[PDB]
């Protein structure tokens, strides 16, 4: 199908978390009518509203914070598809405060997952990537759906920049 058929329900599901959250998001979906397999389609709606969720509540700022750290006031939240050769990439983008690294590092710390000394010389990717395991505080979860349907899944984000999260989906 053209994940259209997910991606569809998505305005609906954003505005009104939004609604419920106080913030103000401008919502973009770009690429609905790139087609996959039918299970691709049946299984990707849930991760992927975990991810918008995630961006509308702990990525976007309220207006007012935004405008206080000189942003554009309302926050940006874009959801997209295309094609890259067999595979299908799926990306949700916030232009929100981004994942503090350093309070990933603390924690992983605490839950006894690394010493100090290990942890000044990890790198962007090895920092995120804590955030699949489980219970660590979630994106285990979506990280479960994407890989029973043989996906990947990747993070990239900095401080009071905003998030960026990928899905490479096989042809399967
Ligand atoms: N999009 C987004 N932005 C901030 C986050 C902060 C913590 C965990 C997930 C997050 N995901």
């Amino acid at each position: 199908v053209p994940i259209s058929f997910v991606f569809n329900r998505f305005p609906r599901m954003v505005r009104d978390l939004a609604k419920k959250m106080n913030k103000e998001v401008n919502f973009i979906m770009r690429g609905e009518d790139t087609e996959l397999d039918r299970t691709f389609v049946e299984e990707i709606g849930e991760p992927l509203l975990h991810l918008l969720r995630n961006a509308i509540d702990h990525g976007i700022e309220p207006k007012e914070e935004r405008i206080a750290k000189g942003k554009p006031p309302i926050g940006t939240l874009i959801l997209s598809a295309r094609h890259e050769g067999n595979n299908v990439v799926i990306e949700v983008e916030d232009d929100g405060r981004g994942i503090d690294k350093e309070k990933i590092i603390r924690k992983a710390i605490e839950k006894g997952l690394i010493d100090e000394s290990k942890a000044a010389t990890l790198s962007d990717q090895e920092i995120l990537n804590f955030l699949f395991v489980p219970g660590f505080s979630g994106m285990d979860v979506v990280k479960n759906v994407v890989e029973s349907l043989n996906g990947s899944i990747s993070i990239e984000s900095e401080k009071d920049k905003g998030t960026k999260v990928t899905i490479r989906l096989p042809l399967t």
